[PDB]
């Protein structure tokens, strides 16, 4: 543990550090065979309302068949690589010439088994339920008759819960259009799940670091529905393949820094645009703009690696102070004024400016802080809500430390009154070529004169 | 009700007035106790089917169990600040040392009671169903033997539903990676939500309103799943708590306004960033820019606050016409020229340009109108339908009035060839500047020539 | 079929084309009946568990009853048109006096009929289910008894699905607040939708592309809760009606084309803004401009015409090169070198700039390529596998052609150290106009001194 979070003044950001990291880099797939039965019609035209009863299971199941049946900051920087691409080339695989048959027949005596394609590949099939025996040999050869009576009554409820489950799975491909994400509890059961993960071919590491959050390799997944032939159903399901496995991982975080004046419009200031999960890989560091696209889980940052940069291990170096000529981290200089708060994974960060109303509370001591103008950070050291304006959050309440580098605002070196502004990815090299530009031009303008 | 509209072709905007507003500003945090029963293991092996189903429910139930055991415009100036944070300081206020034990000691009698967790706190609990005593009294004692018979049918109904209710529970829990919105029915009934707002520690008025709109209120909840341990399984339900009732609300809409001319690329014009929600409250005025963060409801606009601003209370000044010195309100200059039509709660309002035809219609007369060159605004008094180019769209259908103020578009005003452009967030103020130090410069230069 | 593509490398930009289309143009109403049966009080009380069961669902039955009685690039040029608005219409128009009473008395010999309401509107009518008969004539009148006492078990699973598929309507109405989409299977059932599409007053071929796609047309409906009065429940599903058939509709991509230089920050480039799908109409072509706002789905394009534009027919002219004074297309010119990857339809295309390593793969062969500094286009011909600095992509695999149309880029031509930059919506005319004045007044500063 040891969350460590540090806020640097210079520029007004904050650093977290001390969470390991969780990185996928490639997909896998397998193969699930539900295989049902064939029925055709039904003859009997009995009066018991049991006979009743099956006769509604049975065409509920006939519809589902046949419905199934008919079924077959900086954000810009990412791409639109597709995400399914490996169900796909698997599901054409198995719609080739007799796969499928190959399949069914390498797995009448053990449910688990190791099947070879065509070409080359290596998937894991599994095969779940049972519906060959039970409807096939005990109510196929009765239906099919003129007087037709059953004489029990659990035969009833188990039959149902069988066509409930199988009516689940259908209408939950039917409602999401063929794909659905994440596979539920119906589709994969949890000791399967286990199951399959114990036998996917992968080190120890990554075994104990998956079969620990189920939850979060569910939520990850995918499905694709598959085709149907030859009495049996298969679909195939995608699970992550976990890759980078503890490496340090830390966050930033920003907020606009500007300088107060009693003079209204003259407020030109800076501000970031590096939101998003830093972290490390290999030897050049990885970027995910979005802090919505993965979720902290448990001390870990579990996140995709499609949407993510490649940038160079050097991009920690303007956190500090962004005065080196190494790297540049893309300022966000603006001419607005308006007073914000950003939550921290430990503590809170307020600018306030103008006249609005800005300040911390406590559950037992009321009003303990008096926030002034410009940017300021309060620590989970005894608050628990900050309100701002006539808005008001909550602080998160974890254990950790929280240290305070004191320094200057960088807004105060920048001479006002000469300013580009409205850069939307200025790059501290661009907006110093601009203001040397036009103090140059400037210049030479008053000399000719 | 009386629901007024007005529309002002100086800038082609629309304003709409007459809804009241429902501002939320704050949490509140309840308890949630489902508590379980302790089972161990199967040993009877008898032959009858009800015994067979009895075991296979019951091994549900324990696979469930164990399964929840292991679970355990102007868009860019709202600010990060985290949504949940309150449930989580109550579910660790609840991890602590025998608090779980406290709230289980003190609710044997009566099903509703407060209680008191460490430090100061005031938490509702509540506790739901019943398996402390039909599982432990009934089932329990006769299976745990070595010929356990069930000479009965109704059992086996009614153990299906309590698991069925508790495994949907779990299974929701499950599928959303612990945290769920909104809540569903299973997690809370109707009656039992009623109770909760009726014991709530709140005014009359609140709860008045806050009853009769429980779609709302359960729209934005949120749940957590907290400890298990003791044989008892607790979760954290946060409801909102509203906090300002019956003030004026209003809302604003813009479209482009655009000149027409002959040749092709000369169509500099101007353009309002101020879509959303505004609204009044307390003396500053709030600010909603996302029109899809909260709905509209039965003459109600019922809205959250973590995402607004706090601008001024004389931000109601550059909506009849921006030319006071007082307030800009963020232009949005560009050099694009499109067609397009905006559909506000009341009417319609067409920005017709270039060679694109552009209709109104009817449902018994056809074509009513030939909208010409620029921005037209049509009410709802006999159209329920709008063409432009190869699209159509259909009218809101209301009662109210719809006024017409005259006027004259003000990027005449503005002469062109030169005009600054590309400007995201211009602010009148700026725009002007610019064109004046354009025009001081051009002076400058041909007085020194 | 014949899904073509080619690769212009004098831009760095995909075409797609071979996909036919299918645009939506008109909206649909149709009233569905779930007729319900008035339940008052319970006096019974037996001891008997078959009657202890019938109460229990009969009370979840009011209290579902009494629930539904209480709910009565380039994105910013699309317009904010509702959505839902026919249904509202049609809903306003049941809510008048005795239409419903109209529409109960015209509906009880055949369950399918066609009704006329008020004003001027013809709807079809739909009526679901059955529950005037079995509870009014058979449970009503024993319960309200002083010793009811039920000798069967047939009854209650009937009763208890019938019960369970009209709680699961009036559920999914609760938690979605009244508005839910798209139609699940409860809503409307396989058969029903089937008969309600063939009963629709359209041609044939809309029938016979509509009816084999039935989850598209099912995932763009909606569904909406109204009045409830007069012991009868009515709701309103809207569904599409499709109108633009069999037209030629392709698709664009886009990436980074960028100079390559040993300086770091001289990498000044180009960028185009013209993501989404093109697609033919009438005479002016349609502009979809979000990907994610329709879905491919065998060897269709269905997409919806709310949010799109009405380009003119030339637009087909900059994809050969982007020199014609007829139609510019929106560059994105930047300052930024990031290495990148796209995969279109068919093959991949990959920027790839500075130190960064980039490498194809196969499943038999390894690396098979070593793609060099700019971008490069591979395709789906023995290649599967896309790996760029530290992130991995897979290509789509299917069938068809891929052309090369060699050239130079473009951004070569222009000559760095004068170059406008940072403009988020250029179009070719704009930049040169900015070029062109640059030149002007260096070369008359330059002159005068």
């Amino acid at each position: 543990q040891n969350i460590t979070e540090e806020f640097y003044q210079s520029t007004c950001s904050a650093v977290s550090k001390g969470y390991l990291s969780a990185l996928r880099t490639g997909w896998y797939t397998s193969v699930i065979t539900i295989e049902l039965s064939n029925i055709k019609e039904n003859k009997c035209n009995g009066t018991d309302a049991k006979v009743k009863l099956i006769k509604q299971e049975l065409d509920k199941y006939k519809n589902a068949v046949t419905e199934l049946q008919l079924l077959m900051f900086l954000g810009f920087l990412l791409g639109v690589g597709s995400a399914i691409a490996s169900g796909v080339a698997v599901c054409k695989v198995l719609h080739l010439e007799g796969e499928v048959n190959k399949i069914k027949s390498a797995l009448l005596s053990t449910n688990k088994a190791v099947v070879s394609l065509s070409n080359g590949v290596s998937v894991l099939t599994f095969k779940v339920l049972d519906l060959k025996n039970y409807i096939d040999k005990q109510l196929l050869p009765i239906l099919n008759k003129q007087s037709c009576s059953i004489s029990n009554i659990e035969t009833v409820i188990e039959f149902q819960q069988k066509n409930n489950r199988l009516l689940e799975i259908t209408r939950e491909f039917s409602v999401n259009a063929g794909v659905t994400t994440p596979v539920s509890t119906y589709m994969l059961t949890n000791s399967e799940l286990l199951s399959l993960i114990n036998d996917m071919p992968i080190t120890n590491d990554q075994k104990k670091l998956m079969s620990n959050n189920v939850q979060i390799v569910r939520q990850q997944s995918y499905s694709i529905m598959c085709i149907i032939k030859e009495e049996v159903l298969a679909y195939v399901v995608q699970l992550p393949l976990y890759g980078v496995i503890d490496t340090p991982c830390w966050k930033l975080h920003t907020s606009p820094l500007c300088t107060t004046n009693t003079k209204e419009g003259s407020n030109i200031c800076l501000t970031r645009t590096d939101r998003g999960w830093y972290c490390d890989n290999a030897g050049s560091v990885s970027f995910f703009p979005q802090a919505e696209t993965c979720k902290v889980q448990s001390n870990r940052v579990f996140c995709d690696t499609m949407n993510s940069l490649t940038l160079p291990s050097e991009v920690n170096l303007c956190n500090v102070d962004i005065f080196n000529p190494k790297y540049d981290c893309k300022i966000m200089t603006s001419k607005t004024d308006v007073s914000s708060s950003v939550i921290t994974s430990l503590g809170a960060i307020v600018s306030c400016y103008g006249k609005t109303k800005c300040t911390a509370s406590n559950k037992n001591r009321g009003i303990i802080k008096t926030f002034s103008n410009g940017c300021d950070y309060v620590s989970n050291k005894g608050v628990d809500t900050v309100s701002v304006g006539n808005t008001l959050y909550y602080v998160n309440k974890q254990e950790g430390k929280s240290l305070y580098v004191k320094g200057e605002p960088i807004i105060n070196f920048y001479d006002p009154l000469v300013f580009p502004s409205d850069e939307f990815d200025a790059s501290i090299s661009q907006v110093n070529e601009k203001i040397n530009q036009s103090l140059a031009f400037i210049r030479k303008s008053d000399e000719l004169l």
